[PDB]
């Protein structure tokens, strides 16, 4: 009985299904698949990327940036939300294909740098090319690119350095306040008494205030039926999005339902 | 006039006193120098090490381990309180001599991985050589080794990876909880509104905190005189040394005393 | 038309067939698969491994290793012939669980550090955990664990770090010079003006040079059908074995051969 | 008796003298200091950099780049000769400042990544702040930047990574084959027999052979004096400049006597 072959990654289509890109805002632009957020915003002295989804998603990401008139070398700056391989999985080719450098916390950085294997809960499972970040940021701390200021708030849990970013771009002249919170969910992960995540609950608990206290007109989240998004129908995609509080409180109750069944 | 020349990270003369091992438990020694704490902890499958002090003392460090039977493959982990190069100095040079592997948090895997160079408030000027983390510790995490369970505590704010470290020996049968804390100090830094660290009063304050509630006996710090240790005396260098509460508690009024002055 | 999925790293069952320790000389062992080799060098001061297979292969390295009285914390030393995923996979898993250090060249450690990933040929279709190499050596430098004394030849080709291992051991007493020398395969390889490897036919027909003249008496290979090797058959392993010059003598009759093809 | 302070790396006064801006050719300029070689060339779709020497050279740098009309992020590549602190310095400091790449090869990635310490020959005496490769490149590999193409030509000896690069230049219409040529010296090596380096003595004679065969109108070296440059007289700076093959064989004659002498 021969040792078991490598499994790969497999996702559900839509995950993988390319779309063109969604407006958002006067200088946000939604660039990824239907079922996965990779965010671009147009500055006059570059672009910023906000996550890229699937590792294979290097090349349609480059399409729609093409499409906005953002040559490979206007990407100044990408930003992730968190290192794992369905948000992270094209930082490694963007970075060779782009020149753009990487801004990410300490926690995200050494997960980017060893591509998500050793995954605190899903070990070498979910693995992806490696990257390495070029910035090193805080909590609270302003990135700005082209007169656009990008606010980091951790939000651990998910993962370690699961990063919110807040922004304020314009409506037609109308400022908007978006917000990109992170995932708050905890798929198959043991709550209490992890011995690789031993303050995991506080974590959780004190990321849960964190994103109702955003700053946030219009929420987006890495999976956009998290928030309520319905990248398909375009012009209703913001429809019946949720707003930070009810995301919250929503993926709080998930939490605690989630820890009273494991103490069972 | 031409560019200035670069300056050298020079200390008194006594952080680079040599100094024989010193014994603070049945297992615990202090092979550092007189004003420089490097512990070293005995077991049954290994020694390890907290600290290394200043980059030019891993040939003293290696000779007082030596004398006290340990080889240089017994070395098996080295522990650390905060990546700067009067503290992590030498465990570059220590990991290619001994054959170790080095145990940190992100923050001060990051910080160990550049040398300490990029300080948040020092920049470039305080440069050791650089060197690798092996496994990435969370806040709360158990590391053991030959029996003896090392606790981590993160109290971050001198640098975002301060660790404190606990574990629990023996006084000749008789059990003794040791919590090696890391400095409480803020030289010369900008606490308020610092772009570099915008959250760090919070942290400052949450580590007092922190220490506070630290399950201690007996209390080392890497300048054993923030928790008046004095190495010089041998036997009696635990005689006046501070509590937990006492330390933080004379951090704390320090730092509001120096909060106080940067608002005028 | 949804993007594809991610494709694993498939191979033939029988490189996973798990074998238990075959022995080679007096220090050396086979404890890998019947079609992967894991050399294991049993030293007065520690144990030494080349190469580790596939990395679902941990479990098994470390099963082998404790039936020859080798502790974890017994293995000192990793060295590779070449970092792809079906001879360094476990490396990172190994390093986790064993404390051991890592000894490669550069062009090795930079494929190791990023996982096998951006492979000069074969891109990001072979991904394993990344891992870092502790020790940089030279073409030429010797390696000392335990009184044995590995000497590394560099014979770059199939990667640009393909590095051979010579070292003597012991057959009851009488001395045994063995070389384990990489492969010298180019599979699926585009030879002739290749823009990632400019060199590449020079550096092919340099190695070839380089293991006619390795000081070998028994020769080994990573593939050990490449050197005629049979695991199965136990006893019998080195029957049919080649030669140095034999090996290098078919292997550069291939690649005229190949890039005769390729030129048409 | 204390252990001794650090000793920081001073270098001459004529190191650290800046100079405005010296035009090469139509798209290469001088922009270090008198003694220390930095070419930056500026292309229609960026600028790219060779070298920064001393690491506190920055500043100059940038207000060189400023003047010649070059922003920041206008800087898309940085190449390098070999990662010592008198060339290499600035790069960790540049990278943070224009978001510009690095490109290097594998031995010159790991001496950069390590900031130049644990040399094979200065040890941790020459220690500059590190930085990492974002791209690897190969032997004879070509990297082209806005429409300029640079071909790289591994001369290892001075260190194993040692560069030199050739790109085609503009005289006013009329082409010209520039040669930035690494440094050819052994200052203080130990040739024979070093055990960090024992194939030290073949790649310094094939490098010799390497700078004979290089495509060269106009050659420079990192530091100007080796190839006759003299950046003080501006218009008569290619004056009395060698060729090729007389800046090998008068450093091949420095070597021969440099290895008699040792080997007495
Ligand atoms: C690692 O990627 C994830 N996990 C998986 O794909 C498998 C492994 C799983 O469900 O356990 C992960 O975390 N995600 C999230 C998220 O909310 O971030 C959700 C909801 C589930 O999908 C991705
Ligand atoms: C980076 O090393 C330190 N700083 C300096 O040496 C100079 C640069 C300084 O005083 O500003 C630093 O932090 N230390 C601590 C500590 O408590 O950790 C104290 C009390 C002061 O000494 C070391
Ligand atoms: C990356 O791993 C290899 N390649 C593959 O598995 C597929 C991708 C392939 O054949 O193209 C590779 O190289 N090997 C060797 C070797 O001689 O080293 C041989 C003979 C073939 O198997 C492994
Ligand atoms: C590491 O920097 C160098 N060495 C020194 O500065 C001291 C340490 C020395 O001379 O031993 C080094 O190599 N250089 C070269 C070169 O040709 O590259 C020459 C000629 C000498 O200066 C620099
Ligand atoms: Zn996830
Ligand atoms: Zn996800
Ligand atoms: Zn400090
Ligand atoms: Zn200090
Ligand atoms: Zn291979
Ligand atoms: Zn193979
Ligand atoms: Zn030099
Ligand atoms: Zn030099």
């Amino acid at each position: 009985a021969p040792l078991p072959q490598l499994r790969a990654y497999t996702v559900d289509a839509s995950w993988l299904q390319p779309m063109a890109p969604l407006q958002v805002a006067d200088h946000t632009w939604q660039i990824g698949t239907e079922d996965l957020t990779a965010l671009l915003v147009q500055t006059a002295e570059g672009a910023v990327l906000l996550d890229g989804g699937m590792p294979q998603m290097a090349g349609h990401l480059l399409d729609n940036m093409k499409l906005r008139g953002v040559a490979p070398q206007d990407l100044r700056l990408i930003l992730l939300s968190h290192a794992h391989a369905d948000h992270a999985g094209p930082v490694a080719e963007l970075k060779r294909r782009t020149g753009a450098h990487v801004a990410a916390n300490a926690e995200t950085a050494v997960l980017l740098a060893r591509g998500g294997s050793n995954d605190l809960h899903f070990g070498d499972g979910i693995t992806y090319p490696p990257a390495s970040a070029d910035r090193i940021i805080m909590d609270g701390e302003v990135v700005t690119v082209g007169g656009i200021a990008f606010t980091a708030h951790f939000m651990p849990g998910h993962t370690p350095g699961s990063t919110a970013w807040t922004w304020t771009d314009t409506r037609d002249g109308k400022p908007v306040r978006i917000a990109y919170a992170d995932s708050l969910s905890a798929p198959g992960y043991q709550l209490k008494g992890n011995p690789r995540y031993p303050r995991l609950i506080e974590d959780y608990k004190r990321s849960f205030a964190t994103v109702r206290a955003l700053p946030c007109d219009l929420l987006l989240t890495p999976h956009p039926g998290a928030s309520n998004w319905n990248y398909a129908v375009g012009s209703k995609a913001s429809a019946e999005a949720l707003t930070c509080n009810a995301y919250a409180d929503a993926a709080e109750k998930k939490f605690d339902a989630q820890l009273a069944r494991e103490t069972a």
